[PDB]
């Protein structure tokens, strides 16, 4: 199952909900127990964990260093122990078992910095930080290095990437985007790093490309139907799936599914609402 956790519209939102891409079904799940968007969505051992975010109410806004755990046998939430900032628009990757939480931003401050959380311990650690300050950067890893790409430096919207190698304790930039891109899904599907959609600072974005770790290249693939900004985005059965998002007018319930082997993209669902800033992962 795709579970979507989170999200945005109108105010914060503490949807869980679980796709089928067989029965097509949507699964209540239970709430998270703060509304979130902004936030990131991974899966280690089984656990989902919606990582940061922001508390967009009627009665305040604040940003989260929360981390949560979901449990699909008891489907229950359970807190963790929290990072040590508020990381809203936040990526988030995992190595080895750990999560690496990455960028954000806590009210004005854009984050550089970088910590790891350890499950068996449930312990967060600061790491090197960035060599970029990154809100709404996409985050994935290719070969247990850890790579991040695009965002919004608070001045600045991104193309630039850089790799983490966790054994050195250091970040390297990488060969830029061709597309500037804040906002955008990031995945790793085979092995190939996606980056699909986003905002440039002037639209929100349909295109889609990806990167090759052997000749260090982006290329552009085939483009969702869908312009997207603040989209969710996972791999299910060798597919990605891009969940929502802004588009400039509306907050999309679309689902979009690429397959790598046709390089088509297709709509295959929709959500029970439209929402952007969604947390995403399978298990």
């Amino acid at each position: 199952l795709i579970y979507t956790a989170g999200g945005y519209f109108r105010q914060s939102l503490s949807y869980l909900e679980a796709y089928n891409p067989s029965d097509g079904t949507w699964l209540r799940l239970a709430d998270l127990q703060v509304p979130r968007s902004g936030l990131a969505g991974c899966v280690v051992g089984g656990l989902l964990y919606a990582v940061g975010g922001r508390n967009n109410s009627p009665d305040g806004n604040t940003d989260s260093s929360a981390l949560d755990c979901y449990n699909p046998m008891t489907n229950q939430w359970s807190p963790c122990a929290p990072m040590s900032v508020p990381r809203n628009r936040i990526g988030v990757g995992v190595i080895d078992g750990h999560i690496y939480a990455v960028g954000g931003s806590h009210g004005c401050i854009h984050h550089n910095s970088v910590e790891r959380y350890e499950p068996e311990r449930d312990e967060w650690h600061l790491v090197a930080p960035m060599l970029t300050r990154r809100i709404g950067v996409g985050v994935a890893v290719l070969n247990r290095l850890l790579y991040a790409v695009g965002g919004f430096d608070g001045t600045n919207r991104l193309n630039s990437a850089e790799c983490y190698y966790p054994e050195r304790n250091e970040w390297r930039m990488i060969t830029a985007m061709n597309t500037i891109r804040s906002g955008a899904g990031v995945c790793v599907l085979h092995n190939c790093i996606y980056a699909a959609g986003g905002y440039d600072g002037q639209d929100q974005l349909n295109s889609v490309e990806r990167y090759d770790v052997e000749t260090e290249t982006w290329t552009f693939v085939a483009p969702m139907k869908h312009r997207r900004s603040a989209l969710g985005i996972t791999v299910h059965q060798g597919r990605i799936y891009v969940l929502g998002g802004y588009d400039g007018h509306t907050f999309l319930d679309s689902v979009e599914c690429y397959d790598p082997d046709t390089d088509t993209w297709s709509e295959v669902t929709r959500m029970t609402s439209g929402r952007s800033g969604v947390g995403v992962a399978v298990t």
